[PDB]
């Protein structure tokens, strides 16, 4: 069946971003509660019908570790993303009311992230460009699934004026063009760190800051410590040395040397969180109360 702007009906705001805003909203031909992200796009109808005929190939990304995706079309002024309601809402989300997320939860979410990232690029030759905890969606159901990833070359195009203040972007990225999927692996260790530590990982937290644990930086200064100053380290002790040594494999400012999706799958952090037996659902569950 094909989506239609007045076969839809608002409920409420999953939230708004940068970019759009996003209702849970009820497809009232199925019945079907769905998320229905918003673009606001003030450009010539021409563009919009390559960006509307790009997004199309979302029906062809079908996997457990990607959002459900029901289809896309142009109503007044916006273009509608209609994807699958994770009821469980973002990892930054979650990360909020649970202040910090656990290296067990972590590792699951690691294989979650890296699974999705390899079907991306195996099946649609494409790399995500912007993972962060907000493009990470989880259910109560236990499923962990990334969204928000560059299918459309004509979007990417149309949002490159606006970032904010925290980056997640790479290092190389940060400096010219010459990045690629790599690019995704840096995103995914400093996201780690974030939801291990509780916070944006830059600036790094000092000796005294460690301790209680267990004003924001100008715009330049923030970018220039990611691309000169060394990589956010996780704090020893406190996590174990498997877990550090993945986030490390990810944080290594050279994209050739730093680890690709091959090697972090057969890494010692995700054999062992594969193995563990992890109730995410319960955790997820009761930690934002939900189930
Ligand atoms: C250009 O990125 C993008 C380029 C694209 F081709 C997309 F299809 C998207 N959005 C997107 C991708 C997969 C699913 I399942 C659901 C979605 F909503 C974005 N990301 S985004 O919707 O969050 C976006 C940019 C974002 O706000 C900047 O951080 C465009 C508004
Ligand atoms: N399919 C979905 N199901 C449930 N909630 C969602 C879904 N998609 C997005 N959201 C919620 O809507 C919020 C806004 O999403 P959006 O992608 O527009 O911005 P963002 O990723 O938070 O930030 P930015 O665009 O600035 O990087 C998210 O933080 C998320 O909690
Ligand atoms: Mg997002």
């Amino acid at each position: 069946m094909e989506l239609k702007d007045d076969d839809f009906e608002k409920i409420s705001e999953l939230g708004a971003g940068n970019g759009g805003v996003v209702f849970k909203v009820s497809h009232k031909p199925s019945g079907l509660v769905m998320a229905r992200k918003l673009i606001h796009l003030e450009i010539k109808p021409a563009i919009r019908n390559q960006i509307i005929r790009e997004l199309q190939v979302l029906h062809e990304c079908n996997s457990p570790y990607i959002v459900g995706f029901y289809g896309a079309f142009y109503s007044d002024g916006e273009i509608s993303i209609c994807m699958e309601h994770m009821d469980g809402g973002s990892l930054d989300q979650v990360l909020k009311k649970a202040g910090r997320i656990p290296e067990q939860i972590l590792g699951k979410v690691s294989i979650a992230v890296i699974k999705g990232l390899t079907y991306l690029r195996e099946k649609h030759k494409i790399m995500h460009r912007d993972v962060k905890p907000s493009n990470i969606l989880v259910n109560s159901r236990g499923e962990i699934k990334l969204c928000d990833f560059g299918v459309s070359g004509q979007l990417i195009d149309s949002m490159a004026n606006s970032v904010g203040t925290r980056s997640y972007m790479s290092p190389e990225r940060l400096q010219g063009t010459h990045y690629s999927v790599q690019s995704d692996i840096w995103s995914m260790g400093l996201s780690l760190v974030e939801m291990a530590v509780g916070r944006y990982p830059i600036p790094p937290p000092d000796a005294k800051e460690l301790e209680l644990m267990f004003p924001p930086m100008a715009i330049f200064e923030l970018l220039d410590y990611i691309v000169n100053e060394p990589p956010p380290k996780l704090p020893s002790g406190v996590f174990s040395l498997e877990f550090q040594d993945f986030v490390n494999k990810c944080l290594i400012k050279n994209p050739a040397e730093r680890a690709d999706l091959k090697q972090l799958m057969v890494h010692a952090f995700i054999k062992r969180s594969d193995a563990e037996e992890v109730d995410f659902a319960g955790w997820l569950c009761s930690t934002i109360g939900l189930n």
